[PDB]
């Protein structure tokens, strides 16, 4: 399976943005932030950011911007993979989240979503 | 001809996009890629896909990307250019296609996009 | 708290705009400035800058740019944060302001706007 | 007069847009062209590309690219400063076009375009 | 003052832009200018330009460029800042004007916009 895209949220609307500049670990660093909804209804891993000098990605920082902030002015329906546990400072995580963004792809229907899906419900 | 460009759907629409950053092969990544419709037409070539530090041309990243993102909006008719059998990472290929996108025309009528036909 | 997040305005909107070049200090910048809205005034309030080559934070100057002017056109609800007593120059502090923008977040309710409060 | 300003179509939209990645004389380049009409009317001088690293000015692929996308949504009237008989390759020149796109100005009425006329 | 901010034309829209490449002086420039009206009538004060490699201030070509498109897209009221007597290229400054852009500002009124005045 490809690394990295085994956890993710389907069929949700990017409804929140944050951007931002911040001084980390003697970095100055650049982050966004997107939150997330499920129609009307609320969810729990609901928000995620990317970080342009830190994450296990460090590439693709304004085209991931570039295509949260369309997501959000479309409310369209998306697809959105994350990995957990990469934003470690406490601090951060209170005021944002501790999940790193790692890619978004459309939702065409409501029943699908473009992009690899887990093998089975045990993602072996 | 040229090079690259005998390999194409026309007259058909972006309706689906996949932009993400990933590690294939011991480098760090970005892709994105589009799935096709051709209206209510069953079409099985229906997804393409461009990667950032691979493939038989590595320029022009940004500008596809913007350019999918851009009919993707409009929903209008466009011909893609691709050439078959270039991504050799297996779970790149099993979730996406093997397909590397080379060029997006438009189309101002069910007769006419711009580009090479031959 | 998150260093420089602690001084902030909630739920205001973006009226005004500025975006100029600009020798200052010896050194040749770009900056842009945002206005806020105050009830039905024309005037704005609480004018907030970014500069490319001074400040606490240099990155970050186009996609900031480009938030600021994507908010001025939705006139949506956001809550700004933001620093005190940074821009020195005074014929700028005196034209423009003397705070320095740090980030921009979306409020999608009358209560919640995204990011740390105190 | 400004070299490269004395052949020009004016009042026409552009109407089709071709974006690509290609490997021209040995060289991996990226090119755009834009496609043009004028009304109703019939217009044989219709096509007109930019190519990253040939031409005549190599400078400005992105913003005249990111220019013609926006005429295109627009579909506004716009003057177009082009030369003949730049490309080389005669496999690019039959599939799209000879001419070196120079400049894109706008047209506020049938009669005045900006930039300068012969 | 802010030095190069003392001219300036107020409540103008942008209602023409040029884009294009250029040989000036034997070098490789991209240009844009601005075409200005003062709503329902002309005004004489126009053709504001910016020039990647030349002019007293070479930063934000692309920033300003996107500005300025930005403005003219939405037709709002702005303040121009500008620098007479810049371009001195003969056939440049004929074909559009001397004056090189500096800064472009919201009106909120028909009496006030954003940054300094005389
Ligand atoms: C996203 C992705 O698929 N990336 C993989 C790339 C691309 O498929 C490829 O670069 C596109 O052109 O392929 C990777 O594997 C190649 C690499 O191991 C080279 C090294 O020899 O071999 C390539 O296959 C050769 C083969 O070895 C030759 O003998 C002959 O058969 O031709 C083929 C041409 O493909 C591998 O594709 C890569 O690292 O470049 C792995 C990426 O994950
Ligand atoms: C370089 C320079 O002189 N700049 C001044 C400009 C120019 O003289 C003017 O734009 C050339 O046409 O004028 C500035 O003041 C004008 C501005 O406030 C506009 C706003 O719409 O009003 C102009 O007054 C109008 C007036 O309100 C009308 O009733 C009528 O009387 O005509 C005049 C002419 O338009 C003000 O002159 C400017 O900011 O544009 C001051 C600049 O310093
Ligand atoms: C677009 C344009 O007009 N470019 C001119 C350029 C600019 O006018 C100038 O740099 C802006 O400040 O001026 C050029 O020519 C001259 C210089 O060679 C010389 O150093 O000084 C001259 C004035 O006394 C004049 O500016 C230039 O910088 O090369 C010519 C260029 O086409
Ligand atoms: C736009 C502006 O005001 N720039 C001024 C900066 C900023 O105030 C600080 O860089 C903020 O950190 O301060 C100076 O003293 C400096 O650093 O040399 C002078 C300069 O003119």
């Amino acid at each position: 399976a490809m690394a990295d895209y085994d956890t993710y949220v389907s069929n949700v609307q990017i409804n929140n943005l944050s951007y931002g500049v911040y001084t980390s670990g003697g970095k100055e660093t650049q982050f966004f932030c997107i939150g997330l909804k499920h129609g009307s209804e609320a969810i729990s891993i609901n928000a995620m950011c990317k970080v342009d000098v830190y994450g296990n990605h460090k590439q693709g920082f304004d085209n991931m911007l570039n295509t949260a902030k369309y997501y959000y002015t479309t409310g369209g329906d998306v697809r959105i993979y994350y990995k957990e546990n990469v934003w470690r400072d406490p601090d951060f995580k209170s005021a944002f989240s501790s999940r790193e963004l790692i890619a978004i792809t459309t939702c065409s229907s409501s029943s699908y979503c473009m992009g690899p899906t887990v093998t089975n419900l045990e993602s072996d």
